[PDB]
């Protein structure tokens, strides 16, 4: 059974590559990651960094989340990501994403002993 922090791996972990988004990363990527098998997952992040580098998000700048907890934290360095996001003609089953690398801080919403991240909560 998935927990959270595996979840969260699976949904938002990509450290195979730098950036290095083809136009069509986003199409496969939530494919392959189970993020179209329900709906169309609308919006996605990947981060392309270390495991060790986004675990340790948990122990930097503590901000509020969105849903006005108290648990979430922001990089203090930008990392590489990508945005994947439903392109108007996209229809379940057939989800089309655009695809948008960027270097932006992440902020992530931790739980757990050990503390580790379940939520992606923004880009900034
Ligand atoms: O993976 C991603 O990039 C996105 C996944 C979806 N989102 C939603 C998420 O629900 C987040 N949000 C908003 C309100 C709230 O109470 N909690 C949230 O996580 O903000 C985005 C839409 O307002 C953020 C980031
Ligand atoms: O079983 C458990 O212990 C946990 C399973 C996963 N979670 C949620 C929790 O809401 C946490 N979360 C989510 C959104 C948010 O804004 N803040 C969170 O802490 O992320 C997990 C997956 O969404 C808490 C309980």
């Amino acid at each position: 059974k998935e927990t959270a922090a595996a979840k969260f791996e699976r949904q938002h972990m990509d450290s195979s590559t730098s950036a290095a988004s083809s136009s069509n990363y986003c199409n496969q990527m939530m494919k392959s990651r189970n993020l179209t098998k329900d709906r169309c997952k609308p919006v996605n992040t990947f981060v392309h960094e270390s495991l060790a580098d986004v675990q340790a998000v948990c122990s930097q700048k503590n901000v509020a989340c969105k849903n006005g907890q108290t648990n979430c934290y922001q990089s203090y360095s930008t990392m590489s990501i990508t945005d994947c996001r439903e392109t108007g003609s996209s229809k379940y089953p057939n989800c089309a994403y655009k695809t948008t690398q960027a270097n932006k801080h992440i902020i992530v919403a931790c739980e757990g002993n050990p503390y580790v991240p379940v939520h992606f909560d923004a880009s900034v």
